[PDB]
C-alpha cells in the first residue's frame, strides 16, 4: 500500500510535466516506472515507499517539480533521455538516501546547484545538458560512496575545482565537452582509484604534469581537442593499467617519452594533429597490446620506423600528413596484424614498389594512399593481389594510366576511389563483377567511351559512405542505361561535364534511394520524364546545360531545385 506523503508528491510531478504517462489504477506502488519498499523493510504505521523512479526514454516534456525532492526514501531517479527543461531544485541533492541520479539527456538549464550532499550516492549523470556556470567547488567534500561523475555535454567552464581532489573514492570521471579552461589542478592526482578520466573537448592548457603518474588504476584517459603544451610527461612505466590514451589535437612538442615507447598496456594510442618530432620509436616487442597507433599530422622526421610489423597486435594504422620522403619498407612484406592502413599525404614514393611489398600483408581491409607518388604510373601487372582489402583510396595522385585488373583480386572490395588522377582508357566492365561494392569515385580523370552496362547490374545497389557511382568530369559519351533503374540502393548518381547523348530514360525512377543525381554539362536531348517525381529522396538535382527541353515536373522536390539547375537548355519551361 502505496505512502501519503509519496503520493502528493507524485503529483505535484505530474502536474510539472506537459503530457501524461502511460500507466499511472490509483496504487501508485503499481505504476510503471515506480518501485516501493515497506516502511518496516527501511526500518507503528507501515506503507510503501517510493525508492526508485524510472521513467528513462518515456518521451516527457515539463520543468522537474521541486516536489521529487519530498520523497525522502528514494534510492534511484533515473530521467535519462527525455525533453525536461528548467533548473534543479537545491533541494534534490540534499536527498540523504538517494543512490543514482541520472538526469542525462535533456534539457535542464541554469547553474548547477552548489550544495550537494549526498552522502549515499553511487552515480551521478547530468551528461548532456544546458547546466552552466562553476562546477560546484564543494562537489566532492559531501560524496563519500562516489564511485561515477559524468558531468559531460554541458556549459560549465572557468578552472577544474582545486576540490576535485576530496572526492578520492571515484573511478570514473568525465568532465569531457564543456566550456572548461586553465590548467589542471595538482589535487587531481590524488584520486587513486581512477580509471576513466575523460578531460575530452575543452580549453584546458598548459603543462600535462609528471604527476600523472600517480594515477595508476587508469585505464582510458582522454585529453584530446584542447590548448596543452610542452613535452609529453615520461610516466608511462607507471600507468601500467592504462590501455587507451587520446593526446590528439594539442599543442605537444618533443618527442614521444621512451615509457610510452615501452608500455606493456597501451592499445590504442592517439597522438595526431600535435607537433611532436624526432624519429617515430616504438618497442614493439615492449608493447604487445597495441592495437590502434595514430601518429597522423606531426612534425617527424626520419623513415618509416621498419620494426613496426614485429608489433604481434596492431591493427590499424595512421600517418597521414608526416612527410617522410620515403618509400614503405621491405620488412611491411611480414605485417600479419595489420588491417588499416593510411599513409595520405605523407610524401610516398614508388607505389610500384608500395604495392609489391604491401600486398603481402595478408589481413590488409583498408588502404589509404592519397596525396602521394604525384605523376607516377598506376601498376598494370595482373599478378599482385589483395584478397582481404575492402576499401582502396588512391585519390590526387595524378597516376597515370588504366583500370588495373589486378583490382579483380579484390573481390569482397566494397568502396573504391580513384578520383583525381590522369588515368585513361574506356572502364572496364568487369567492374560490374565485383558484388560487394556499393561506392565507386572514378570522377576528374581522362577516362572515354561508354558507361559499362554491368555498373547497372551492380549487385550491392540492386537489393540488400553513402552509395555512390560518380563518374563526373571525364570524356565519357554514348547514353544513359534505362537499367539505371534496376539500383534501388543507390545514394548518388554523379555524372557531370562528360558528353552524353540521347534521353534521361524514365526508368530512371525505380531509383527510390536516389538523393543526389547530376547530369549537368552533357549534350542530352528530350525531355526531363515526369516519372522522376516519384523520387521521394531526391534532395539534389542538376539537368544544367544541355540540350533538354520541355516542361519542368511538377513534383515538389521538384518544386525545390534553384534556377540554377536547369539552366543552360533550349526549351525547358
Ligand atoms: C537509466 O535507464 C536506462 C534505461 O531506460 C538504463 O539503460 C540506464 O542504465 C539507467 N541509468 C543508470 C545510471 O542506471
Ligand atoms: C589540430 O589541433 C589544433 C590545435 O589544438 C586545433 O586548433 C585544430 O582545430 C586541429 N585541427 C584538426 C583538423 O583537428
Ligand atoms: C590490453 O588492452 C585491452 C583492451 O584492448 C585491455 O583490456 C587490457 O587491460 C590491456 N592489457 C594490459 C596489459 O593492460
Ligand atoms: C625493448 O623491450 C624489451 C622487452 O621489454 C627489453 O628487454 C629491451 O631492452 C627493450 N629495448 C629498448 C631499446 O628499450
Ligand atoms: C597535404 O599537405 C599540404 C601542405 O602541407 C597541407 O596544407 C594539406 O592539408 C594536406 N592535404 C591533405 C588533404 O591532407
Ligand atoms: C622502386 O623501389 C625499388 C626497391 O628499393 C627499386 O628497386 C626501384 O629501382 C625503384 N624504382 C624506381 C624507378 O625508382
Ligand atoms: C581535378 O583535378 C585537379 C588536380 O588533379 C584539381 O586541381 C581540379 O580542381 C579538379 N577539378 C575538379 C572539377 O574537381
Amino acid at each position: 500500500t502505496c505512502n501519503s506523503n509519496d503520493l502528493k508528491a507524485l503529483e505535484g510531478f505530474m502536474r510539472g510535466l506537459e503530457s501524461s504517462i502511460d500507466g499511472w489504477s490509483s496504487n501508485c506502488c503499481d505504476w510503471v516506472g515506480i518501485s516501493c519498499k515497506s516502511s518496516v523493510s527501511l526500518g507503528v504505521n507501515e506503507s510503501g515507499r517510493v525508492v526508485e523512479l524510472e521513467l528513462g526514454r518515456r518521451k516527457l516534456s515539463g520543468k522537474l517539480s521541486e516536489s521529487v525532492a519530498k520523497l525522502d526514501q528514494l534510492k534511484v531517479l533515473n530521467l535519462t533521455h527525455n525533453s525536461l527543461s528548467g533548473s534543479i531544485a537545491a533541494s534534490l541533492l540534499n536527498l540523504s538516501n538517494l543512490e543514482v541520479l541520472d538526469l542525462s539527456s535533456n534539457d535542464f538549464s541554469g547553474l548547477f546547484p552548489s550544495l550537494i550532499n549526498l552522502p549515499s550516492l553511487r552515480v551521478l549523470n547530468v551528461y548532456e545538458n544546458s547546466f552552466h556556470g562553476l562546477i560546484p567547488a564543494s562537489l566532492c567534500n559531501n560524496l563519500p560512496r562516489i564511485r561515477e561523475i559524468d558531468l559531460a555535454m554541458n556549459y560549465f567552464d572557468g578552472s577544474i575545482p582545486v576540490g576535485i581532489g576530496n572526492c578520492s573514492s571515484v573511478e570514473y570521471l568525465g568532465l569531457a565537452s564543456n566550456n572548461l579552461s586553465g590548467s589542471i589542478p595538482q589535487e587531481l592526482f590524488q584520486l587513486s582509484n581512477l580509471s576513466v578520466l575523460a578531460l575530452q573537448n575543452n580549453r584546458l592548457s598548459g603543462a600535462l604534469s609528471s604527476k600523472l603518474g600517480k594515477l595508476s588504476n587508469l585505464g582510458r584517459l582522454d585529453i584530446s581537442s584542447n590548448k596543452f603544451s610542452g613535452k609529453i610527461p615520461d610516466v608511462f612505466l607507471e600507468l601500467n593499467k592504462l590501455w587507451y590514451f587520446s593526446a590528439q589535437s594539442n599543442l605537444f612538442n618533443g618527442e614521444m617519452p621512451r615509457s610510452l615507447s615501452n608500455s606493456r598496456s597501451i592499445s590504442l594510442l592517439s597522438l595526431r594533429n600535435n607537433t611532436l618530432s624526432g624519429q617515430i620509436y616504438l618497442n614493439c616487442s615492449a608493447m604487445t597490446n597495441l592495437t590502434s597507433l595514430d601518429l597522423a599530422s606531426n612534425s617527424f622526421s626520419g623513415s618509416i620506423p621498419s620494426n613496426l610489423p614485429n608489433c604481434l597486435r596492431l591493427k590499424t594504422i595512421n600517418f597521414a600528413k608526416i612527410k617522410f620522403i620515403a618509400q614503405i619498407p621491405e620488412s611491411f612484406k611480414n605485417f600479419q596484424s595489420l588491417t588499416s592502413l593510411s599513409f595520405s599525404n605523407s610524401s610516398i614514393q614508388n607505389i610500384s614498389s608500395a604495392l609489391e611489398i604491401l600486398q603481402h600483408c595478408q589481413n590488409l581491409k583498408t588502404l589509404v594512399l592519397t596525396l602521394n607518388f604525384q605523376k607516377e604510373e598506376l601498376p598494370s601487372v595482373p599478378s599482385l593481389q589483395f584478397k582481404n582489402l575492402k576499401v582502396l583510396i588512391i585519390a590526387s595522385c595524378q597516376l597515370r594510366g588504366t583500370v588495373p585488373q589486378w583490382l579483380s583480386n579484390s573481390p569482397s572490395l566494397q568502396l573504391l576511389d580513384l578520383s583525381w588522377n590522369q588515368l585513361s582508357g574506356t572502364i572496364p566492365p568487369w567492374l560490374g563483377s565485383l558484388n560487394s561494392l556499393f561506392y565507386l569515385d572514378l570522377s576528374n580523370n581522362t577516362f572515354i567511351g561508354e558507361i559499362p552496362h554491368s555498373l547497372t547490374s551492380l549487385q550491392s545497389l540492386v537489393s540488400k559512405f553513402p552509395p555512390m557511382i560518380d563518374l563526373s568530369y571525364n570524356s565519357l559519351n554514348g547514353s544513359i542505361w534505362p537499367e539505371f533503374g534496376d539500383l534501388r540502393q543507390l545514394h548518388v548518381l554523379n555524372l557531370k561535364n562528360n558528353n552524353l547523348s540521347g534521353n534521361i530514360p524514365a526508368n530512371l525512377s525505380g531509383m527510390t534511394s536516389l538523393e543526389v543525381l547530376d547530369l549537368s554539362h552533357n549534350n542530352l536531348s528530350g525531355n526531363i520524364p515526369p516519372s522522376l517525381v516519384k523520387l521521394s529522396f531526391l534532395s539534389t538535382f542538376s539537368v544544367a546545360y544541355n540540350k533538354l527541353s520541355g516542361p519542368i515536373p511538377t513534383g515538389v522536390q521538384f518544386q525545390t531545385f534553384p534556377n540554377s539547375s536547369f539552366e543552360g537548355n533550349q526549351g525547358l519551361c
